[PDB]
């Protein structure tokens, strides 16, 4: 595609356990209010700790003050600022419906892939959730239209990312690889079929608690 | 353990696809002589390419002349030189029985975990394979006795590494993370149970075709 560089990029940016899980076993709606179940809360906390320690996110999410202010924080600023639309699945959405503040932390249109017929959900702070029932290509078409000159983030979870991977639609795959082993949960790289996606390493940013890997489609 | 630094370290050093596989589907003895089956040979090649292009290994394995000569090369040299004994499983052994040169590339005692009651197999160049039938703790006891002041490498494959992980016996875990997606095969991080291994990141060495990760036990 000769004009690729002028097009909005479709990217994934996630935190992954060393063993390849995006969520620990027991992190489901049934146990959402009991984080001691299979110690899921502690595993989740270990996974996200790097991010929640970045000054920029701490400010943006109103978590508190202080935080780290290096290359990783600048990276996290760019991921937020570059995004014009988000795409996610229903399990991620259900978790957030209960765990996000009223001012949802997207501030863009968000396209939720679900079989449920549901009207859009407006949140203060410039987030509207749209419930898309006709699949990932249509969600992406809507998202590209909404994103303008900015990029499209496939937020997650794994089931939705797998579909975009299988469709050949992920331009950039960014992974914070964390030195925690979950032993179970939602495996990112599962249910992939041929032709499989192909990537090269574009950049690595090492840090004491996470290795930040950036892959771009071949 | 106050004396830990005087004891041989038990380490894993492997190449891993981005999706967490140590071997592609199809790489079995029935298809060992048919590398086009499920494209397994090309996938295996992609996984090991970074190491076979290093000067030190090209010379040691008599693959050919020349090669890369920076930090990655120095790293591979240290991995060979540090090792006083190897532990492996039987599927790895079988592949090697057919694919290693007569002068096997270990040059130390090698303890092969297997149900087969079998006499040792001596190879030119200082390698002897011993077939251990009473489990990974005994193989490690024998390997430690063999290793002297040098380290003990758990060569692989995934099944044997999983046992040592689950036993809490892996001191160091070194992974060349390769930007290839296999979509199946022998998953490294599978069959793990609590209490799960706990690691910290010790070092990352980035290269254009592989990201070299080193984890040490907490
Ligand atoms: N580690 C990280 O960086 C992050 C982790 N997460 C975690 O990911 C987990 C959720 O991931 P996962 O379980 O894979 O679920 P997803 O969030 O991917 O949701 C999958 C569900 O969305 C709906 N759906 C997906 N695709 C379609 C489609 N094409 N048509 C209709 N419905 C569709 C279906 O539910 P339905 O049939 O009910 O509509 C499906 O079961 C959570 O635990 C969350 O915390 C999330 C983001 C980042
Ligand atoms: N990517 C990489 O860096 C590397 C990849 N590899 C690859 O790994 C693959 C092999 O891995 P995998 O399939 O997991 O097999 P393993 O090499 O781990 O061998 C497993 C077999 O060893 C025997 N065994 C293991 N543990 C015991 C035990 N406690 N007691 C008795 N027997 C035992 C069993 O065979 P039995 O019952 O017949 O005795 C078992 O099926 C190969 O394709 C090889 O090329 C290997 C090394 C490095
Ligand atoms: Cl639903
Ligand atoms: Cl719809």
């Amino acid at each position: 595609n000769l004009y690729f560089q002028g097009m909005s990029k479709v990217f994934v940016n996630i935190s992954l356990s060393l063993d390849g899980f995006m969520a620990p076993e027991g992190m489901d709606m049934a146990h959402f209010s009991d984080p001691t179940y299979k110690n899921w809360g502690a595993k989740w906390g270990a996974l996200m700790a790097w991010a929640l320690s970045q000054q920029y996110l701490r400010e943006k999410l109103k978590l508190g003050t202080g935080g780290e202010t290096g290359p990783v924080n600048d990276m996290v600023r760019h991921t937020f600022e570059r995004t014009g639309a988000h795409i996610m699945g229903k399990r991620m959405f259900e978790g957030g419906e209960r765990g996000w503040p009223e001012e949802a932390p997207f501030h863009t249109p968000v396209y939720v892939l679900t079989h449920e017929r549901r009207n859009p959900w407006v949140r203060p702070g410039g987030t509207t959730f749209y419930f898309v029932n006709d699949g990932p290509e249509q969600a992406l078409a809507l998202a590209r239209e909404a994103a303008g000159e900015r990029d499209i983030r496939i937020s997650g979870g794994a089931n939705v990312i797998q579909q975009y991977l299988n469709l050949g639609l992920v331009d950039e795959l960014e992974i914070a690889l964390i030195p925690v082993i979950f032993g179970g949960g939602r495996r990112l790289f599962e249910n992939l079929h041929e032709p499989l996606p192909q990537f090269r390493i574009d950049r690595v940013l090492a840090s004491p608690t996470a290795t930040h890997l950036r892959y771009v489609r071949l």
